[PDB]
């Protein structure tokens, strides 16, 4: 289920983070235009940029922490507030989770893809309730 999936992702987090973020950028090319440093680069070129691997892993680590603290795929409102108060839009987040769920469904592994869909919706809603546009 959802909690085992957190363990699965953590066990190869850099690879999963990069591959899911690349799936997001390739599914939504316009989002990539908000990453000036990644425009005009293929997957393999992105994987050679230090801050691509470092930033994608850091984002997914925080996602895993929030997932770990959630109950029934509902994140803590206090985690959402911490996120909004750290240095975006709920629309871009919703698109990341669409790509994440599609990636899980195409994997041969028994990810709980419906729970991640719910978690993404609930995080988007909690971020909006906590003041993110
Ligand atoms: C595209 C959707 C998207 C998601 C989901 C996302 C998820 C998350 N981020 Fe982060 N982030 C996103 C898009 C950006 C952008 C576009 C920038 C610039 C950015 N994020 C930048 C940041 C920065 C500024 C410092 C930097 O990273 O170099 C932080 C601290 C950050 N993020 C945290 C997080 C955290 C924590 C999460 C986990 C919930
Ligand atoms: O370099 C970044 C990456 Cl790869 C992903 C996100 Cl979500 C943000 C930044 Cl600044």
């Amino acid at each position: 289920g959802f909690k085992q999936d957190i363990a699965t992702l953590r066990g190869d987090l850099r690879t999963y983070a990069q591959d899911i973020f690349l799936a997001f950028l390739n599914k939504y090319p316009d989002e990539k235009r908000n990453f000036k440093n990644y425009v005009g680069k293929s997957d393999q070129e992105l994987k050679s940029m230090a801050k691509f691997g470092d930033h994608t892993e850091k984002v997914f680590n925080l996602m895993m922490e929030v997932a770990d603290r959630a109950t029934d795929c509902v994140p803590l409102a206090s985690d959402a507030s911490t996120l909004v108060q750290m240095k975006l839009t709920t629309g871009n987040f919703e698109k990341l989770f669409v790509a994440l769920v599609e990636y899980m469904r195409a994997s041969g592994q028994s990810f709980d893809s419906q729970s991640w869909d719910r978690f993404g919706k609930n995080l988007v809603s909690a971020l909006s309730s906590a003041g993110m546009k």
